[PDB]
């Protein structure tokens, strides 16, 4: 069929999330840069955006909006949300509470620089009180090398990549949860996943001091 | 047969929808309402809440979080959800648009002051010139009674509660998009969401300045 092609700003964003889904389960896709106003502008003008917003992902004849949209229609495709109702609640449960942390992250950097300082430290409380010990309780429950159905799923994937994001914000936040490094570690040597760490692939850098939109 | 037990505060919130889900799927629920901080502690410190947060829906062995969660399993366990997953997909992409919506509706209540008479306005444009053209042109597309497949699903039921929320702020918003009138209706004549809409149901009403401070002291902010 035809090849995903995501439609992005040149950045992590809000269309990282599936460069690691798709690039995990073995999936080639490409990719079109918006690099103007006038580019996003065209998207809009012409039709292929339904809320006016990019990510946007062509993939099996949609044009298809919104992450959390584009991200459940890709774990189901390539078999990544589990293998019924009840596993895809665990599942869900957890990426929400995933969601829930990398949104706090996300919006950091355009946080007013005196709110900024408090708002990294309610942050890192978080991650150390309440989703690292969420996740940590959950692989010492089943001992088990995933978090769901002792298969890969989206769950390990987007679990693992906001523990990449954790280290660079403080290396420190992991050190107590020792099942959640060694996930990482896991993960990160699968094939495709450690292609996508790997240089030349579609994995993004974080955003640096030059970002002005 | 359980029914589903919800366990939030006694308001609209986060668990809004999914009452609208389940009385839209004919399902019965009961509610344990949450009204004192020591409540909510009582939550956290018994294991119910894996984020220490609610929602929290306990339906079919589960202690389900996360409204997201809560909301996909009961869509496909009442075949909402539509038939395959090319048309989750589109139910995914309308009802994720509605969430976006919903979610700045949710917190205008609690945005500050001196931004609330521009956040105000921007929502309002919004709905204006995106969200409401975008279900507009679905409906104008295909000329069926249901967003997606020809058919119930939670995106009619989700897209038709909030015109409720989008007619308490003011009236006017819908007047130019008589597809989406037409569906409020229709929707709203099924008789499960008849009888959801009718005084007397689990349905909640807006949140006042008091529901709100009572919010401020059990949520601890």
């Amino acid at each position: 069929a035809e090849k995903p092609k995501l439609h992005y700003f040149n950045a992590r964003g809000r269309m990282e999330s599936t460069r690691w889904l798709l690039a995990a389960a073995g999936v080639e896709f490409e990719e079109k840069f918006i690099k103007s106003a006038e580019d996003l502008d065209k998207l809009r003008n012409d039709g292929y955006l339904m809320f006016q917003q990019v990510p946007m992902v062509e993939i099996d004849g949609m044009k298809l909006v919104q992450e959390r949209a584009i991200l459940n229609y890709i774990a189901s495709k390539y078999n990544l949300y589990g293998k019924d109702i009840k596993e895809r609640a665990l599942i869900d449960m957890y990426i929400e509470g995933i969601a829930d942390l990398g949104e706090m992250i996300l919006l950091l950097p355009v946080c007013p620089p005196e709110e900024k300082d408090a708002k990294l430290a309610l942050i890192k409380e978080k991650i150390k009180n309440r989703y690292f010990p969420a996740f940590e309780k959950v692989l010492k429950s089943h001992g088990q090398d995933y978090l769901v159905g002792n298969k890969l799923s989206r769950a390990d994937i987007h679990l693992v990549e906001l523990l990449y994001y954790v280290e660079e914000l403080d290396s420190s936040l992991i050190s107590s949860f020792p099942l959640l490094k060694a996930l990482k570690t896991r993960i990160s040597n699968l094939p495709t996943v450690k292609k996508f760490l790997q240089p030349g692939s579609p994995r993004k850098p974080p955003m640096d001091e030059k970002s002005l939109e």
